[PDB]
DNA sequence: GTTCGATGTC
DNA sequence: GACATCGAAC
């Protein structure tokens, strides 16, 4: 894993210490951030990198090297300044996670972090971990996924940093050739309050701020790029989320063990269905994507809802909505499946074609362009729906 | 129950 | 680029 020049210059840019300051590399190898900070600011400062790995770690003479898990180590004293790229990752199995550590050492990390919530990544670890290291008005710069503006196992990350100072976010994107994550700069300083958000162009020279946003008063909610355009459609409706119960398909391993379930056709089976069953508009009720058969009677036993045609949205076919009526009412083992709430009354074939309209399209991908492959499900609860295509008694 | 991906594989 | 994970995680 190695960091564009690029985005290290601009990463250094928007980096400050002190003269005499403690500058911190996390994760360092062989320091190039130590080493573009130095080049750029001189050499009046205390110099550390932490790396785990002895194969890695390589520091010029002038910087401390520690062999140490970050996320463990106790420095004497706090920081003022921590820059660098964090490993991005989920801890877990390896037949489905990248990072494989001792449950004893996963149960250390859970202990030691606040934010720690679900699956959570390394990433947003890294973070808490160079937060708590900085003195008061210490200034952090980390390269890290997107998927932390957007994402529920990233809520308590987003109010942590709300509550413990000032941030700033610069949208890169798919910035790190051969790898395929989508990615933000975090600026952030021990000190203040609020967020501000800011896109990028990258030209030649490098990369270049523009702000878009402010948000004085963050208290961690989703992060989003907001426009006027957006706010307008978002108050012309009642959010989707209003109107339906949002639920998501059994899991593939409950249909796998099911006694019903066949893992060929054959008389009075139908498929189960996937993402790829899923189109604008439309079902097919034919292709077999999953591996999986089933009578179509028995898929109320996974959840009662299968029994009941009903809304049916993607979740992973990008940052886009795709949506579709199962008039068949089949068993599913992906998407999202909305089931009206009391009270409701809707024109399934209108919705439909308002969920698949161009304009539902731009709309999501200004709000959250690329952060995740996904529709999530707190995108799609504040999709705007006027009281046409659905209404509330 | 449902989440997430330095995504997985074409 | 198309076209989406799918199951261990909680
Ligand atoms: N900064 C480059 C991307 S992160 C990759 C580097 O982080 C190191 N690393 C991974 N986990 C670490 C940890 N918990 N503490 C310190 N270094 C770590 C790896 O050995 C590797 O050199």
């Amino acid at each position: 894993v190695e960091t564009p020049p690029e985005v290290v210059d601009f990463m250094v840019s928007l980096a400050e210490a002190p003269r005499g300051g403690r500058v911190l590399e996390p994760a360092c190898a062989h320091g190039p951030f130590l080493r573009a900070f130095r080049e750029a600011h001189g050499t009046a400062y205390r110099f550390v990198g932490v790396e785990i790995d002895p194969k890695a770690l390589d520091l010029p003479p002038w910087a401390e090297g520690i062999l140490a898990d970050f996320l463990l180590w106790e420095p004497g004293e706090a920081f003022d300044l921590i820059l660098g790229n964090p490993p991005y990752g989920i801890v877990g199995e390896a037949s489905k996670y990248p990072i494989h550590v001792f449950k004893a050492v996963k149960d250390l990390y859970k202990k030691a972090f606040s934010t720690w919530k679900g699956k959570y990544n390394l990433y947003g670890a890294f973070l808490e971990k160079a937060v708590r290291l900085l003195k008061p008005g210490g200034v952090l710069v980390f390269v890290v996924p997107a998927t932390w503006l957007v994402l529920e196992d990233f809520a308590l990350l987003r109010e942590f940093l709300a509550r413990e100072g000032k941030t700033s976010v610069y949208y890169l994107g798919e910035v790190f050739p051969q790898k395929k994550v989508s990615a933000v700069v975090i600026r952030f300083q021990k000190s203040g309050k609020g967020l501000s958000l800011w896109d990028t162009q990258e030209s030649e020279s490098g990369f270049t701020p523009i702000l878009w946003a402010e948000y004085p008063h963050w208290e961690g909610e989703i992060i989003r790029f907001e426009t006027e355009e957006t706010r307008k459609l978002e108050i012309s409706g009642m959010p989707l989320g209003d109107l339906f119960h949002i639920r998501f398909a059994a899991r593939s391993p409950e249909f796998k063990k099911h006694p019903a379930v066949r893992k060929e056709p054959g008389p009075g089976l139908v498929p189960v269905l996937t993402g790829r069953n899923l189109k604008p508009g439309w079902v097919d009720y034919e292709k077999n994507h999953s591996g999986l058969w089933m009578p179509k009677e028995r898929a109320k036993e996974l959840r009662d809802f299968y029994a009941t045609p009903h809304l049916v949205v993607a979740h992973t076919k990008g940052t886009r909505v795709v949506a579709a009526w199962d008039e068949r009412a089949y068993p599913w083992r992906e998407e999202f499946h909305l089931l009206p709430k009391e009270g409701v009354r809707l024109d399934p074939s209108s919705l439909v074609q308002w969920l698949n309209s161009e304009a539902m399209q731009k709309h999501v991908r200004t709000l959250y362009r690329d952060f995740v492959p996904h529709l999530t499900l707190r995108m799609l609860e504040r999709l705007p729906v006027r009281r046409e295509y659905g209404f509330h008694t």
